[PDB]
């Protein structure tokens, strides 16, 4: 006996089968004993591969031939035959497994390869829905797995269920700072189009990072940015009497091409406007001046007459998410830029004269 | 032999496959004998593991390799041989099982691992179909499992199936309170979205829980609020002439923020008004004064005139259901705030200057 593990409920073994290692056969079980709570295993290791498992180090296991379903193949493994009859147990040495040894008394058997690797620091999400979640469900940063979820828990005096999960060492200071949104991605399948179709198999949370101090405990969002790249740019504040059309994620035109979007929306601190986040990228940094109107380009407008009418459609994206267009009144000598915090409001209609102002917006 | 059992058709095993316990291998069946009602099976175990099963020990079977469908994997049964020619039989301790042993003479082997988990306060539900439901359908509150459907009855006389279920233990007192909703969520695919995709393969019943006296005989819904966020705010009703668009999960909207949802409809009293109740959150409670007119803003309106008219169009949630919008009137003082259960009615057009009001809502 070199190695003990507790195991809550696995079907790898009563003796006999073999330890892997970088998936290689290293090892054997020598005797397992079921306990009501929890199995207790005894691993035989060779005396040259002593030195190959540390203190930094997980085991888990596995059963059965696993048929994976991958694209080309239904590859079936190649196993010992013990893995056939019985099934393995596999482990590999990692970077911050030592705080899974100082808890519990001894190396923990996991069910699962993924169970194992979520090591890290370790924060609590506050849903009001689990029906989008699961245990292993990967949060991800710009399509980089950075964490995962470990357990959801109802309760049920404070009406939510709070998943606890894990960030990898790499991203525990980088993220969960505070202003950190996450969000689960949902399938989109309508007239206008398919967004995600991964997320029919596996399902993902999207995390858009923040700035603050250490918070460590979050809330799962509806919507959150996708793509960072409008995270760099200035985050000014727009003001409407109403939402409307309005959501995250709802495009910022100058001269029709998107130059930001909505990050968020809130009402005031007196409730009688409705204040809009967005960010503008850096390349169009230069375009929003201290004179810049706003207005709601959203849904399709079209004219009429008493002697005849003529109509409009553009086959616009704000009849998706209707977005909000800008422009610069013409001066001969140009306004400052805005500021990081800037508050502007919106016009209630289209200025007349935008498309023959052509202001000169150098750089 | 040291536990005897009953079950009605089990493939598991004439003499000789292994007793399962936690997944493993732990015991012997030793002698079953077919009747035209039941089987009566004769177990044994191992003396050093009879104090590893007590009363509260409920026994299930399995036969058969049983090549899971899930995901990455077809992972075929590494099994005692015994499994792949007869099949097993498995068991574990759980918490409420004294009440199963107290009904029958004995234990029982359950066909399946949910059959056996099926513990706890027996609730009945009477549907008017039956074509949605399934014996171990699950029961869900905010997405995590709290109940299970033991079966399902057909009865002539009242024309509805009466479908029994259990509560797990720590639920049963939460739950089945009265006001209690149940209702079995279907995929929805549509030109607007799909809702639900799980339900395709899985579907469950989702509760919203109530306050009151402790029924335990219960109806199935059509439809219920899903998310538990607006549970905690007041209640107030709001009277109409006619329903018009207005369901159960039509948003309550404030600047075009959703700030609660339709709880449910019905008419009055006396038949001649359609009272609708909603609930507005915690955060938007102080919104809803004794002087808050609300119009119901459905559907899309768009303007015209005799020398020329200009439309709106903006891709409304109230196209899909439509919405009650609603605002406080400016006052130099402001009124008291609505108290849990009063009565408004809706304005039957939008009024005029409510954008023009900027009403000082503080905290």
């Amino acid at each position: 006996t070199t190695v003990s593990l507790s195991a809550e409920t696995l079907p790898d073994v009563q003796a006999g089968s073999v330890v892997l290692y970088r998936k290689f056969e290293v090892g054997e079980v020598i005797t397992v004993r079921p306990r009501a709570n929890a199995f207790d295993i005894d691993l035989h290791i060779k005396p040259e591969y002593r030195n190959l498992l540390t203190s930094n180090s997980v085991f888990w296991a596995e059963g059965g031939a696993k048929v994976q379903l991958n694209g080309s193949g239904l590859t079936v493994q190649a196993s010992p035959l013990s893995r056939a009859l019985k099934g393995a147990i596999s482990f590999d040495n990692l970077s911050g497994a030592s705080a899974s040894q100082r808890k519990g008394d001894k190396r923990i058997l996991y069910a699962s390869e993924t169970a194992a690797r979520a090591v890290g620091g370790q924060i609590t999400l506050h849903a009001f829905d689990a029906g989008k979640l699961a245990v292993g469900m990967p949060i991800r940063y710009l399509g980089i797995d950075i964490g995962q979820i470990q357990t959801l828990d109802l309760i049920t005096a404070r009406n939510e269920v709070q998943a606890k999960a894990v960030l990898y060492p790499e991203y525990v200071q980088t993220f969960a700072r505070g202003g950190t949104r996450f969000s689960v991605v949902t399938p989109q399948i309508s007239a206008a189009g398919v967004e995600h179709l991964d997320t029919i198999l596996q399902p993902y949370i999207n995390v858009e990072p923040g700035r603050g101090n250490p918070r460590r405990d979050f809330e799962l969002q509806e919507a959150t940015i996708t793509d960072s790249r409008y995270l760099d740019g200035l985050s000014i504040i727009v003001e409407a009497p109403e939402a409307g059309s309005l959501g995250i994620g709802t495009p910022v035109l100058f001269r029709g091409l998107e130059v930001g979007t909505v990050t968020g929306m809130t009402l005031g601190t007196l409730s009688d406007r409705v204040m809009i986040a967005m960010r503008i990228s850096k390349r169009y940094q230069h375009l929003v001046r201290n004179n810049s109107v706003f207005w709601l380009a959203s849904g399709y407008s079209l004219d009429f007459g008493l002697t005849g009418g003529v109509v409009k459609t553009g086959t616009f994206n704000q009849f998706i998410r209707g977005g909000i267009a800008f422009a610069t009144p013409p001066g001969t000598p140009l306004a400052p830029k805005a500021q990081e915090g800037k508050h502007f409001l919106l016009q209630e209609s289209e200025p007349k004269e935008w498309r023959e102002w052509g202001t000169a917006l150098p750089k």
